[PDB]
């Protein structure tokens, strides 16, 4: 069982997206910030190892990647979705410092890490932290209320 | 239903109930103790997102503020008990490595030390240190983290 979610952006009140909203997005499509709220946009969480895991869109079964597939992403690494599941796809979702770390430690951030970003801003990794690049993991039926991820 | 081991980061001692027992009496308190057996493991279980129980194995009590107040004031001794109400929630932090209570004290060693002796007493306080960080192991291996929430 996985609990279903949205990725909300808590500055900004916007949520992950993949780019153009597909039920199955193409391998390597961007992971974006979009205000819009529907099926295409929710999430799961696969726990692989206590607190690592994958980041998966529920519509299509692909998972978050650094672009590229490296160990240890430079700051400004796109995010993307990818079918394949491997070490280098495992984030941990810190619900209660409310961030989303990959595991070689840097962040998901909006690129270029404003507080209130425009619709399709893309999503990279940083290794900065300040409250551009907080989430939070609520509820598709209520935007507010925050779910258990890991279970 | 993980089985976990709470260790204390700083000493690796563990959280014990106080005698080891498998049957603690109500309001036995919670220590620190070097010793690991089947009577000191723990599991969580989740009430509500990030709150729930933390519930000693072989006996099904779970851990309170002694005197089941709401907001417990700092020195408040935990104990084991089997009652199920809301002023016994904690969240099980395992990214910042500490255990909250729903008012938003912390369970601590007596004393604050990094190194407490075996059968130091557990209380809640709000400050933020080392010495009351805690980290969630597994049984077969005590320095392999779990996750508590399942
Ligand atoms: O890029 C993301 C964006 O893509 C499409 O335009 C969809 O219609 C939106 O709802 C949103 O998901
Ligand atoms: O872009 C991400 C994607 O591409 C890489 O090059 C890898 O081969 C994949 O496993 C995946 O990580
Ligand atoms: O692209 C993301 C990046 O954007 C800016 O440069 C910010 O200052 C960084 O902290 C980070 O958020
Ligand atoms: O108080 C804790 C302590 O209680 C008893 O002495 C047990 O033998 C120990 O292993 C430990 O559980
Ligand atoms: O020691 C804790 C204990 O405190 C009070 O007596 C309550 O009535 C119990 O439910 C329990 O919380
Ligand atoms: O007993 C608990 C308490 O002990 C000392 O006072 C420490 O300074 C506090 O930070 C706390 O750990
Ligand atoms: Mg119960």
């Amino acid at each position: 069982h996985m609990t279903t979610f949205l990725i909300k952006h808590k500055a900004s009140g916007k949520f992950l997206h993949p780019k153009g909203g597909s039920s199955n997005p193409a391998n390597d499509t961007n992971l974006v910030l979009h205000s819009d709220i529907h099926e295409r946009m929710y999430f799961q969480f696969d726990v692989v190892d206590e607190r690592w895991g994958y980041i998966k869109h529920a519509a299509s079964g692909k998972i978050v990647h650094p672009l590229g597939g490296k160990a240890d992403p430079p700051n400004e690494t796109k995010l993307v979705l990818h079918q394949d599941r491997h070490d280098r796809a495992l984030f941990a979702m810190d619900f209660f410092n409310d961030n989303i770390i990959h595991k070689a430690g840097k962040y998901i951030h909006p690129k270029g890490g404003s507080t209130n970003p425009p619709n399709e801003t893309l999503t990279v990794m940083h290794g900065d932290k300040h409250k551009a690049m907080e989430f939070i993991f609520v509820s598709p039926k209520d935007k507010d209320k925050r779910v258990l991820v890991y279970v």
